[PDB]
């Protein structure tokens, strides 16, 4: 069963279309949210990309035929795609965009200085105390558009709706916060069908806008599970974790759009130090796991570019697939999502769907856990400096499995390419666990 997402961060539409074809569809990734497609301003940076010219699908990723191309294929393969969208901005300033139209003084192609909010500039201390200023002022200078005008509300819904005639299945609705959710209420009863809409809005507390204003319109990106889990892996105990979700004060677990770390807070923005991103190596590998073996929220697996320290630069001269050869897992794509613990947590999630409870929880106080999804799979992490070694109860069948974090079951079934667990007759496993390093085993990946 499909339960997970990917954030393809700048991968253009022709690495995409063959990342669906070659991994994504086999290994039953549900999806993937890409960068903006519409045009947006020229520049390397990545944010490049936040700054919207116009609607036309002329980006940095490619042309109109490459993303239609793009998303014919991954359909194909079993995979939706999710379309990053502006709602709340239009570019700053003057200048030129991806496909040539030029704009300036909220002056664009598709709207008029008139369509916009008169100017003002959204300080920090607005987020606390002024609603008004957070909705209706600029976001570090982008034109803030009228969300309340009918004009513009049917202008992203004729583009929200292209994209759906396209195939596009979902929409991330960026800088939600920073639009009245009555207007995105107004906006969604112009979009056709039912489309999946999840809603970026950071909050972390104390915020004058808060996340649970979003929930009637859609998903919402819980920050505090990212912040939390960040702290928690570095700073705290696993111990901790045996209520991880609505008890630490997180949204409804069916509304939250969860991940370790995104593009913008493994970078600073929205989320300190405390975030665990591709740069912790083996760190990032067991929050992964955590992640995708405990049933909160719908996980989105992030993918990255070595950005060597410089928070604006744009992605690799290079495409992921190169002349036959991948450019994964060095200094130019990370690629996490092919990244084993990561690949193998995802098929944990996709095969114990059928069993959203955390059974049997242990734990020895401290760093090392274990927990199961009833008899459709367990798991265990040991994050101390010596071996997990304790006998763990389980509900599932006696019998061999393979730790699908380091290998899987072969086709015919008869052996795996990883270390194999032991469940015994009496639903018991003797762990074995290295510090550091971690199992996970479920019902469809079991010997002979
Ligand atoms: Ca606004």
């Amino acid at each position: 069963t499909p339960t997970t997402f990917v954030h393809l961060f700048e991968w253009n539409w022709q690495d995409v279309a063959q990342e669906c074809e070659q991994y994504l569809g086999p290994k039953g990734y549900a999806a993937v949210q890409v960068s903006p497609p519409n045009e947006h301003i020229t520049g390397s940076q990545w944010w490049t990309r936040y700054q919207p010219v116009s609607y036309e699908l002329q980006s940095r990723g490619g042309n109109r035929a490459q993303f239609i191309d793009m998303v014919n294929r991954c359909s194909a393969a079993g995979v939706d795609i999710y379309v990053d969208t502006l709602i709340n901005h239009m570019a700053a300033g003057s200048g030129t965009g991806t496909a040539g139209n030029s704009f300036g003084n909220k002056s664009f192609p598709i709207y008029s200085p008139q369509d916009f909010h008169e100017s003002c500039t959204i300080n920090n201390s607005d987020y606390g105390n002024d609603r008004y200023r957070v909705q209706n002022c600029e976001l570090v200078g982008l034109a803030d558009l009228d969300t309340a005008s009918n004009y513009v509300q049917n202008t992203i819904a004729a583009y929200i709706n292209d994209l759906q005639a396209i195939g596009v299945k979902g929409f991330r609705f960026d800088a939600s916060k920073h639009v009245a959710a009555s207007d995105i209420q107004s906006l969604m009863a112009k979009v056709n069908g039912s489309p999946v809409v999840f809603q970026e809005v950071i909050d972390q507390g104390g915020e004058a806008v808060g996340a649970s204003e979003y929930l009637s319109t859609g998903l919402v990106t819980e920050f505090k599970y990212s912040t939390e889990l960040g702290n928690t892996f570095r700073n705290g105990s696993l111990a901790w974790l045996s209520n991880f979700g609505e008890g630490w004060g997180f949204m409804p677990s069916s509304s939250a759009v969860v991940f370790v770390d995104n593009h913008d807070n493994q970078r600073g923005h929205g989320g300190a130090g405390n975030v665990i991103t591709f740069e912790d190596g083996r760190l990032y590998d067991l929050a992964n796991v955590f992640m995708l073996a405990y049933p909160y929220g719908y996980p989105k697996v992030m993918s990255s570019y070595d950005f060597h320290g410089d928070t604006d630069a744009g992605g690799p001269n290079v495409p992921v697939h190169n002349n036959g050869n991948l450019e994964c897992f060095a200094s130019n794509w990370k690629c996490e999502h092919r990244w084993s613990y990561i690949a193998g947590g995802v098929d944990f999630r996709n095969n114990t769907a059928d069993n959203w409870a955390v059974t049997n929880w242990w734990d020895n106080t401290n760093n090392q856990i274990s927990f199961g999804r009833g008899s459709s799979g367990h798991m265990a992490i040991n994050k101390e400096d010596s071996t997990l070694t304790a006998t763990v109860q389980t509900d599932m069948a006696s019998g061999q499995y393979c730790n699908v974090l380091k290998g899987e079951l072969s086709a015919d079934a008869k052996s795996c390419s990883g270390e194999v667990i032991t469940v015994n007759s009496d639903g018991t496993i003797n762990l074995n666990i290295g510090a550091w390093d971690a199992m996970a085993i479920h019902k469809n990946a079991k010997l002979n």
